[PDB]
Formats: C-alpha cells, sequence, structure tokens
C-alpha cells in the first residue's frame, strides 16, 4: 500500500496521502484503505487521535477524474462511500493539516473533521459544478446552514476558490497559518493537547456535538449520491468531465 502511508506514534495515528505526482488525486485503492485505516483506528485504544495530511505543499486535487469517467457509478456501497461513513461516524479526534490545493472532497471532507489547520495561502474550491456535478458529502446541508444560502451558493452553484485565509475568516478552519511544515506540527501539536485530556470526555462531548445533526447529514448524503451519481452517468456531465479532462 503505498498511495496512503499509515503513521503511528503515541496515541497519534496520521493518514499521508501519498500520490504526489498526481496531486494526491484520489483513486478508489486510496478511498479503500483510508476507510479501513479510519476502522482499525476506531477500533484501536492506542489510537486516540487521527491526523489526516498531504504533506507540506499539497492535500488533495479531489477525486481521481478517470475514476469519475470510468466505473463511475456506486453510492453507499463503494470505496468512496466507505471512507465517507467512516470519516462521518468516527467517534474519536480528527484533525485536518491542509496545504495546497485541497479540491472537491479535499473541502468537503473537512467538514467532518474536528479541527481544520490549513496554510494561508492553500486553495480550496468545491469543482463540483464545472463539471456537471452537485454537492456531495453533506456540503448541501452544511454550507448552507453555516454560512448561509447565499454564500454557500457562491462556492456550491459557483465552485468559487478560497484561500487558507479564507476558509478560517469563515470557521472551515480553526487556523490558518504559515505554509508548509509548520501546518502539521501545529495539528500534531493540537493532536498532542487532545492526549492530556479525559478520552471519554472528548468522546462523548463530540458524541454530543453530532447527535442532534447526525440522521439528517446521513440522509442528505444518500440523497446527494444517488443525485451524483445520475449526474455522473449523464451526457452533461461526461462532456463537462470530458472538457475539464484534454482541456
Amino acid at each position: 500500500s503505498e498511495l496512503i502511508r499509515v503513521e503511528r506514534e503515541t496515541g497519534l495515528l496520521t493518514l499521508r496521502l501519498d500520490r504526489q505526482d498526481k496531486k494526491n488525486a484520489l483513486t478508489r485503492a486510496m478511498y479503500s484503505r483510508m476507510a479501513e485505516a479510519l476502522l482499525e483506528a476506531q477500533a484501536d485504544t492506542a489510537v486516540r487521535v487521527v491526523l489526516i495530511t498531504g504533506g507540506d505543499a499539497c492535500f488533495t486535487s479531489g477525486n481521481d477524474i478517470l475514476d469519475f469517467l470510468e466505473q463511475p457509478p456506486s453510492l453507499r456501497d463503494s470505496p468512496v462511500g466507505r471512507f465517507m461513513s467512516a470519516l462521518l461516524e468516527f467517534p474519536k479526534p480528527v484533525i485536518a493539516a491542509v496545504n495546497g490545493p485541497a479540491v472537491g472532497i479535499g473541502t468537503t471532507l473537512l467538514l467532518h473533521c474536528d479541527l481544520v489547520f490549513v496554510g494561508r495561502n492553500a486553495r480550496l474550491k468545491m469543482p463540483f459544478v464545472n463539471l456537471g456535478l452537485t454537492p456531495e458529502f453533506g456540503s448541501s446541508l452544511i454550507l448552507p446552514r453555516m454560512l448561509g444560502h447565499a454564500k454557500a451558493a457562491e462556492l456550491l452553484m459557483l465552485g468559487q476558490d478560497f484561500s487558507g485565509e479564507q476558509a478560517a475568516a469563515w470557521g472551515l478552519a480553526n487556523a490558518a497559518l504559515e505554509d508548509g511544515a509548520t501546518v502539521l506540527e501545529h495539528a500534531r501539536d493540537a493532536a498532542r493537547r487532545f492526549l492530556h485530556l479525559a478520552p471519554s470526555a472528548v468522546v462523548e462531548s463530540k458524541r454530543l456535538m453530532k447527535a442532534p445533526f447526525i440522521e439528517e447529514l446521513r440522509r442528505v448524503i444518500a440523497e446527494e449520491g444517488d443525485i451524483f451519481s445520475t449526474r455522473l452517468r449523464s451526457p452533461e456531465a461526461i462532456e463537462a468531465l470530458s472538457a475539464f479532462m484534454h482541456r
């Protein structure tokens, strides 16, 4: 397994995306490995906090477009569906350390992390509409609720990109930091901070924070995914995806 690195330290499990030649574009095997690693982390009492990162330069350019073009349609039962579910239901703290591009699910997965640290010049976007597609990972619920409709519309109906500084100002990130290694070091220090607290107090607090929202979020994720799978098989999306590839 070389596209996802699973690294361990005292209490901390780090999932490092490592497909830099393709800007960490996410393949089925990467989703499968991340889901597997989250489910193992969830069961391992030695793991108290999970950190997700792509390293000092790049988080992820999003789902591999060739995966959208070939073998496209699966909802709940698929590698990406298992990843989304594993993260959504993950009961322990998850921390994202984001540099460079964070595109598509690279941004929407941050909506399911407990802390998000970004380089101030990171580049976040949800370009679904530019590819003839629709919102995913619950973003059609989460973003309008947090930001109001109009600001969420700029991101989702237009695919407007934004900086890490802007992400922190809007509260999608907890802090925007000096780009690079500083982001990951700060995220690790946040993880170490969690290690001093009562473990079940942290876990129960997170559970209570998600409990009023989780059933609706599961439903929206399902409805989004049905629509998304339908659109991926549609001519409008195939052409947009075909146009983005081979610019």
